[PDB]
């Protein structure tokens, strides 16, 4: 029942082995062969040992010679098997793009067998392991994502050298007696009043001896003892079916902030003879999930029986597959931090550990497979991807069987796209279908993310309208355009585009010259936004920055223009598909942003990003989800109250005041025994009327207080009297032009004001430090003291990162107090004592000792 994975191996070109044979043999030399972790592609194995500069710095991926990579590379390592006893296995996926697979000297496997990213492989090597020293080697031939069942990255960033060929998951050393376990499974079902679950236990048991045996799998379900003996020919593979366990008082998996992420145990060995053969432990969680079409034709999830507005972002892996579990984990906490409720994986499905982690902090997860590429080639028409021939067809249903395997028992999946962009044919589609139902595997299938059917499954209930540009926040209140991407339907991928990072990720990604052009010249192409040429370079972000904002006077300007567009777009993005999702006819269904992060440095589709610092659209996006929010519609000027939480709530007020730049006060309005439903529900305060003697840009703060007092939700608008207007019939795919801008740039001319601030440290005994700060407004006038940034820091003024804040980019009116918290490992800071440096639009920049 042993399965141990592979820690690492040597790599090397085939360019530098003349007999494919030798390489698995003990004792071949390997002088100059890279040593290399698990889960490596080639090119990040070269980073691990010297070769070439950060990719994520300025062109430095270009410089490296990308021939070396359209030949196969091998991958080879030592096991020491000190008992030939048991049987061996090698049980892996993984392989970008295929292998042959070497013990000893012997070819166990070829690459038209182990081939395509997904697909399991589980190759018996009992006749070729021997006493003391065996050797392994896999030569991994070279990924082309339009003609390999793989992954590619599309138009996300930029193509990695190597296409990541590698092994980019675990190989397993699997270890066992004259019986193999494999696949053990719980099915689930819940009643609808969520208090009893039914339990059904499957396992493959499969002889691999010569003799007829007969097998237990006995062990435990959720505490609940099971056992079942079966008779095994020789070869002989067997699905056990347990007798169906009861479970009474189930305790249900929910969502984060729902409920409890509660997960039970598996736990089987498979006996010959009275003694184990093999062994397996895995987890489930009792959950109900549906995605099923409104009245409307949109797509709507329920888990547990409650609907639920999806919240979401396109979640990536690094560029190169680099694989790093506390990474994983601090990535999917992110997605906590800004109130989103799920990630969407559009291909390069993460390792088991990414799930795992999901599913311990209860965010759902949307994988399924990519478009524009060899998925897609079949339906495609003139895409990338290259049509399928007829050895396509096992390869694309074998990781259909691999991935429904894996998946099927995470309590966060909550559906598998089997399309994207384009929806399976007949013969693609029934293949998926087929295998899932071989895998159990009980969740929504959705046959795109676009508004194409599949001929089976039928209608998505999604949409795929875009923008993937720039478009001013009041497009996001769109009902009328129904080639468009307003707040209607199920909003798969779209966001405004371009996404500045701070300062201080910008300063580590391009060269002095490179952001110099970026500010002056947006226009110019970007190597760090993106290879196609449709989003290589930031015009259209550029030009409304300069026509919204005003034209930027340096670096400095361009930047923190950016923070407060990326901000105020993203908010207006979230908060309309929040409104929306309570309308009667059409309402929005789920909003994923596109995206979440990027592999990569980036400028573009991201909320945090590589270094996982916190920009404008990170706190636009945390504002938008905050879970009793307030909100001020971009359309109609109304002003709504959202509660995202589990409960209703009661006794709200609402407090609606605008201001001009020079501090007065012009409109005021208290909306008090607010009442509003739980899980999405809204109510409406008030609808601000058009004010006389308002400036070209005014200021617009809503308040929301409970029952106790309490200030549960502050959001600060800066509002235009001049109306951003859309030119509807210039709309592409990936934007709509506008006709006429908003003139927001009198925040140019805003008056300093000042603050105000304190700071203090706790180093926890779970290794996390609590950072508090406390910011008053501390000027003598009128003014706010507006968009004022905090950042954990260290003596040297670099950034502590990862950092969860309660709050951040805060506006405090004269007088007024905030008490901010940030959390993060005491080990990130590397010694040294906390600082806290606090940036404002109008207020300056200091730093003061935590």
């Amino acid at each position: 029942g042993n399965a141990t994975p592979i820690p690492g191996y040597v790599i090397q070109s085939s360019a530098q082995v003349s007999d494919d044979s030798a390489v698995s043999k003990p004792g071949f030399p390997t002088s100059g062969w890279y040593p290399v972790s698990s889960r490596s592609t080639v090119y990040a194995g070269l980073l691990q040992n010297g070769k070439y500069a950060d990719p994520f710095y300025s062109t430095n991926m270009q410089n490296v010679p990308a021939a070396q990579f359209s030949v196969p590379w091998w991958y080879r390592t030592d096991l020491n098997v000190d008992d030939t006893s048991s049987r061996t296995y090698l049980d892996f996926s993984g392989v970008l793009s295929k292998a042959d697979v070497w013990v000893n000297g012997t070819k166990v496997a070829t690459k038209d067998q182990v081939n395509g990213a997904y697909t399991r492989h589980d190759l018996d090597i009992t006749a070729q392991v021997h006493t003391g020293v065996n050797s392994v080697a896999f030569k991994v031939y070279p990924n082309d994502p339009n003609r390999d069942l793989s992954m590619g990255w599309i138009d996300w960033a930029q193509t990695p050298p190597d296409q990541n060929m590698g092994i980019v998951r675990d190989v397993l050393v699997r270890r066992s007696g004259a019986v193999a376990l494999r696949s053990a499974h719980v099915i689930q079902k819940l009643n609808s009043a969520l208090d009893h679950a039914d339990l059904t236990v499957k396992a493959d048991v499969r002889n691999d001896s010569a003799n007829a045996v007969q097998t237990t799998v006995a062990g435990t379900v959720a505490g609940k003892p099971i056992s079942q003996t079966v008779s095994l020919a020789a070869k002989e593979r067997k699905t056990v079916t347990f007798p169906l366990v009861g479970l009474d008082r189930p305790n249900v998996w929910w969502p984060a902030g729902m409920g409890g992420q509660h997960r039970y145990d598996l736990d089987l060995t498979a006996s010959v003879g009275g003694t184990p053969s093999d062994a397996a432990k895995s987890k489930f969680g009792v959950r109900d999930v549906k995605a099923t079409l409104n009245s409307s034709g949109g797509r709507q999830y329920s888990v547990n029986g409650k609907p639920l507005l999806i919240r979401g972002g396109g979640y990536t892996p690094d560029l190169f597959l680099r694989w790093n579990e506390t990474a994983a984990a601090d990535k999917l906490k992110y997605v906590l931090n800004l109130g989103l409720n799920t990630v969407r994986l559009e291909g390069h499905i993460e390792p088991d550990e990414f799930f795992d982690i999901a599913d311990d902090l209860g965010v759902l997860t949307m994988p399924g497979w990519e478009c524009c590429d060899k998925w897609e080639g079949q339906v495609n028409g003139e895409e990338k991807g290259e049509p399928w021939v007829e050895s396509d067809y096992p390869i694309a249903k074998a990781s259909m069987f691999s991935e429904a395997e894996r998946l099927r028992d995470h309590p966060s999946v909550i559906s598998f796209h089997i399309g994207s962009e384009f929806a399976p044919d007949r013969r693609i589609e029934q293949g998926y279908l087929d295998a899932m139902k071989a895998a159990d595997f009980l969740l929504p299938v959705i046959p795109a993310a676009s508004a194409r059917p599949s001929p089976i499954t039928g209608a998505s209930g999604m949409k795929m309208n875009g923008p993937y540009d720039y478009v001013p926040p009041v497009y996001w209140y769109d009902k009328s355009q129904k080639d468009r991407g307003g707040a209607w339907s199920f909003n798969s991928e779209t966001s405004a585009g371009v996404d500045i990072p701070t300062m201080d990720t910008l300063k580590r990604m391009m060269s002095a010259s490179e952001l110099d052009t970026m500010w002056k010249n947006p226009s110019a192409k970007q190597y760090h936004r993106s290879s196609s040429d449709t989003f290589g370079n930031l015009k259209l972000f550029g030009d409304a920055l300069t026509k919204r904002y005003g034209a930027s006077a340096n670096l400095n300007d361009f930047v923190r223009k950016a923070q407060l567009s990326q901000y105020e777009n993203v908010r207006a993005e979230f908060e309309s598909h929040s409104r929306n999702y309570t309308d009667s006819t059409n309402p929005s269904t789920g909003l994923i942003y596109w995206m979440l992060n990027s592999p990569w440095t980036s400028l573009h589709w991201q909320l945090f990003d590589a270094y996982m610092d916190q920009n404008g659209a990170y706190y636009g996006a945390k504002k938008a989800n905050e879970p009793l929010h307030i909100q001020y519609s971009h359309d109609n000027r109304s002003v709504v109250v959202i509660n995202q939480t589990s409960n209703a709530v009661s006794g709200l007020t609402a407090t609606t005041k605008l201001y001009n730049l020079d501090g007065t006060e012009k409109y005021s309005n208290t909306k008090t025994g607010l009442s509003v439903g739980a899980l999405g529900a809204k109510a409406t305060a008030v609808t601000v009327p058009a004010v006389s003697g308002l400036s070209t840009t005014y200021l617009a703060k809503n308040v929301l207080t409970d029952s106790s007092g309490k200030e549960v939700s502050r959001n600060v608008y800066w509002l235009s009297t001049k109306a951003d207007t859309l030119n509807w019939g210039g709309s592409d795919w990936y934007y709509t032009p506008q006709s006429a801008f908003a003139d927001l740039s009198g925040l140019n001319n805003l008056g300093q004001s000042a603050v105000g601030a304190t700071a203090n440290s706790v180093a926890g005994a779970d290794g996390t430090t609590t950072t508090t700060v406390t910011l008053k407004n501390t000027s003598g006038g009128r003014l706010p003291a507006f968009y004022v940034d905090s950042k954990v820091v260290d003596s040297a003024g670099k950034p502590v990162l990862p950092v969860e804040w309660n709050d951040n980019a805060v506006s405090l009116w004269p007088g007024e107090t905030t008490t901010l918290t940030a959390k993060y490992r005491t080990a990130d800071l590397k010694g040294s004592k906390p600082s806290v440096r606090i940036s404002g639009w109008n207020t300056g920049t200091q730093t003061v000792p935590a």
